[PDB]
């Protein structure tokens, strides 16, 4: 009863055994959207090209996440929606990370909150963010979702250009989930053919503005459609596990009842059209 429930929260808890030392510093109060929403140090994103001797320099809200359930699949970076303060170091973190896949899963104001800076230009533009050039060499729309393809280069060196395919979802209700999951795993699976079409590519960005409740939900779902297409369709799924997995890297990813809810029924409607797929005829 109560007391068994309780003991195996508590030793489900992770929390208490790692730091949160860096994003908790004064110094890195403006690069924070909440400041009880923060990176565990194990796992954060270290900016590399930062003095040491400005504080906090090297700090970004984002972490690592890997599908630890299996042997060292794709690999995520889970992060913040940008703010004005820190739009240069996403594109840092992108950067160094060779990250060629973002996925964003906000719109940048929903009515009426800020979720998200911009940090891309309007189509056929070109904008400097710290020491790199963005360009917004198209956007192509669904119903459900945008690709924006992005071209990007260090400053100095125009001659170096990498091609980052940036997925937004527009249509997540504020405050709640999709009412079906069918654009949710489309994008799904127009992000996993473009990153497997890059096989030396970094981890993908996943954010919304917190980077925990949306991008939870999107990465578990992703790794849960991993795991079933690498291991097949009847292989063990325990959803539970897999995002108390995620939250020892990142505090509170899946962070509300619907969003848990959501993810089950994601996943039974991708296995069961992949089923029905199997069996026409």
């Amino acid at each position: 009863g109560f007391w068994e429930e309780f003991e195996s929260l508590q030793k489900q808890e992770v929390k208490n055994l790692h730091q949160r030392l860096e994003g908790q510093r004064p110094e890195n109060k403006g690069k924070n959207r909440y400041k009880n929403i923060l990176p565990f140090d194990h796992s954060r994103v270290i900016l590399q090209g930062r003095d040491s001797n400005i504080p906090g320099s090297d700090y970004i809200n984002a972490n690592y996440i890997k599908n630890q359930l299996l042997g060292p699949a794709k690999t995520y970076i889970a992060s913040q929606g940008c703010l004005e303060a820190t739009v240069n170091d996403f594109w840092q973190m992108a950067w160094q990370e060779n990250s060629r896949v973002i996925v964003m899963t906000t719109r940048e104001v929903e009515k009426g909150r800020n979720k998200c800076v911009p940090y891309w230009p309007e189509v056929g533009m070109q904008r400097a963010y710290g020491p790199y050039s963005v360009t917004n060499c198209g956007e192509h729309d669904t119903t459900e979702y945008k690709l924006r393809t992005l071209q990007v280069s260090p400053l100095d060196n125009g001659d170096l250009i990498r091609e980052i395919w940036h997925y937004q979802y527009l249509s997540w209700p504020d405050h709640g989930v999709p009412s079906e999951p069918g654009g949710v795993l489309s994008f799904l699976d127009q992000i996993n053919q473009r990153q497997e079409s890059l096989p030396h590519a970094g981890p993908i960005i996943v954010h919304c503005s917190a980077g925990i409740g949306r991008t939870g939900t999107i990465i578990v779902i992703d790794m849960l459609m991993e795991n079933i297409s690498t291991k097949g369709l009847d292989c063990d799924i325990d959803i539970q596990k897999t995002i108390q997995m995620v939250r020892a890297q990142r505090s509170g990813m899946v962070q509300t009842e619907a969003q848990y809810k959501f993810i089950y029924v994601a996943i039974a409607q991708f296995i069961e059209t992949t089923k029905k797929k199997l069996e026409v005829l």
